[PDB]
């Protein structure tokens, strides 16, 4: 629980790259280092911004964004620069989009659950992220390593129904989100894109039972996990610790996650029947590797 202190005058700020729950994130330089910083856009944000430092001073984990230091001259946080930027951008952003594999898809989710599991295990009190979604998931090391940010804080497509119903919630809201992200990286589709209108239309939908469509040829181990994560009832969702364990196990069947994203991709988006959709990733190699171990 300590924060390295930075003089703001020794930072050279550059173009905007993000905006989280509050503040604004920019590309910047600091001691000849490529860097991200978030600032307060308004003096009114001073208080929330201080709480986030008190949490981030305590966290420390490979799948959470490295906070280099901070400053109070004007109040600001200095982080590592995710060259890849947002997972949202990688999946859905401007062209050219990178090619990625099932192995990448699962490795990303594994890494996210590892990050959240750490948060959930925090003492004296668990940190709940509350806003898990690809815009908050940053990539480094050539698309290989995923890192969480904007935690302890257009979100409706990843929000557990008990949250937006204003009711009591817990760690399990993050598990719902994670279930949605899993679907998203396997399909490379925006959840509830075809619903649209404002967020309340998605909230009504999800509240009333609606989930993303099922995925043609999805392995059942993964399908059962994903859909347990989506349960209306939070107590029916697995814990993140369990998701980590499961996902660690499945990675046996997904080699190649260490390969950097380097191939462009011009995939079209072929709409399924309306009931089921096709995955973007290919599970053929999973089914083959699985056969060698089992039947
Ligand atoms: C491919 C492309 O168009 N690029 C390269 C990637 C660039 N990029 C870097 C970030 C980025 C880098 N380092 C960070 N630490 C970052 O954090 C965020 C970010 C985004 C949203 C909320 C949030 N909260 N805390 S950090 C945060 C973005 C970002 C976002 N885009 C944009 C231009």
């Amino acid at each position: 629980g300590s924060l390295h202190m930075i003089d703001y005058k020794e930072i050279e700020v550059e173009e905007v790259v993000g905006r989280g729950a509050f503040g604004v994130v920019c590309k910047a330089k600091w001691r000849a280092k490529d860097v991200a910083i978030k600032q307060i856009e308004s003096e009114s944000e001073r208080k929330a911004f201080i709480v986030e430092l008190r949490q981030l001073s305590r966290v420390n984990h490979p799948n959470i964004v490295k906070l280099y230091g901070a400053c109070l001259n004007p109040v600001c946080l200095v982080m590592e620069y995710a060259e890849g930027g947002s997972l949202y951008n990688v999946l859905h952003g401007a062209e050219p989009l990178p090619y990625y594999t099932a192995a990448h898809a699962m490795s990303w989710c594994l890494q996210c659950s590892q990050g959240v599991a750490y948060l959930h295990s925090m003492q004296p009190k668990a940190l709940i992220h509350r806003d898990l979604k690809p815009p908050n998931l940053l990539l480094v090391a050539g698309g290989t390593v995923l890192k969480i940010c904007d935690f302890g804080t257009g979100s409706a497509a990843w929000m557990a129904p008990e949250v937006f119903e204003g009711s009591n919630y817990s760690e399990k809201c993050d598990v719902f989100s994670w279930g949605i992200i899993l679907w998203e990286v396997i399909t490379r589709r925006k959840p509830f894109d075809e619903i649209g209108g404002p967020a309340f239309r998605i909230m009504w939908a999800v509240h009333n039972g609606t989930r993303p469509p099922l995925i043609k040829n999805l392995p059942k181990p993964i399908e059962s996990l994903m859909t347990r994560c989506w349960s209306k009832d939070p107590s029916q969702r697995p814990s993140m610790e369990e998701i980590v364990k499961i996902m660690t196990h499945l990675m046996r069947y997904f080699p190649g996650a260490d390969e950097p994203l380097q191939y462009p991709c011009q995939h079209s988006l072929p709409p399924g029947e309306d009931g089921r959709v096709e995955p973007y990733v290919d599970f053929a190699e999973f089914y083959r590797l699985w056969s060698v171990d089992h039947g």
